[PDB]
RNA sequence: ACUGAAACUGUAGUAGAACCAAUCGGGGUCGUCAAUA
């Protein structure tokens, strides 16, 4: 056998009576450059070229916010749609 | 017990060189056609 080292599974129950589904993120990567301006093309003195991989566009992640029961009473004697205001 | 910031995938480079839209041809000339009585 060979260990499992990453990705994410899903949900299981005590009798799923099946292999929980795995879920993987999907990144690529970008390359950018960096001009030298009086040659108007990249230079080592600027570093020239640089990579980022993302996570690209059209994923789903759920986080949780956890908070007790004093905050949330706090929170909602001062906004009772404060959920609402979580939409960014 | 707190998102790093900032950074042009850009710079140089003629889809071009060679290649015949061409070869041959008198604006010419004679007997055929029909089948019977």
């Amino acid at each position: 056998l060979k260990g499992e080292r990453g990705g994410y599974v899903g949900q299981f129950e005590q009798e799923q009576r099946n292999l929980p589904n795995t879920g993987k993120i999907n990144s690529e990567l970008f390359t950018h450059n960096t001009i030298q301006d009086d040659v108007q093309r990249p230079t080592s003195d600027v570093g020239g070229v640089y990579s980022y991989e993302a996570i690209i566009a059209g994923q789903t992640f759920v986080a949780e916010l956890r908070l007790p029961d004093s905050l949330v009473k706090q929170i909602t004697s001062k906004n009772k749609n404060w959920q609402a205001q979580l939409k960014a």
